[PDB]
């Protein structure tokens, strides 16, 4: 299991963004009942390719399992369709539509889209 950082809110992703300032970000969105959430988790969460990959990134995750009115407002906030669905943000908190995922992905392309994020190293 990779080990993500839970939000429940707006204010409270941005307060993780805030302290993340400085190192990408990764959020993914998830529920109980979404089938693509469990396969990211069985197939490609699990890989160690894409664990070590995501090391140097800071992990959120969003449970909007229940729907309540928390949930649908991060939802609406981050104008997201459906899910599966993972953001993804740079060292300076912009977030990168391009980089959304949004249906299932195996651990190579996962991988390999990870790699074709905006380069996120200091110097
Ligand atoms: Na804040
Ligand atoms: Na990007």
């Amino acid at each position: 299991h990779l080990n993500f950082t839970q939000i429940k809110t707006v204010d409270e992703l941005n307060q993780a963004l805030v302290e993340a300032k400085g190192k990408p970000v990764m959020l993914d969105l998830y529920a109980d009942w979404c089938v693509a959430c469990k396969e990211f988790e069985k197939y490609t969460f699990s890989d160690p390719q894409v664990q070590k990959a995501l090391a140097d990134t800071v992990l959120l995750q969003a449970n909007v399992t229940a729907n309540d009115a928390q949930d649908v407002a991060l939802l609406k906030h981050l104008n997201v369709l459906g899910l599966p669905t993972i953001l993804f943000f740079d060292g300076q908190g912009q977030e990168h539509p391009q980089a959304r995922v949004t249906g299932f992905m195996d651990a190579e392309t996962f991988s390999a889209h990870l790699r074709d994020r905006q380069p996120h190293h200091h110097h």
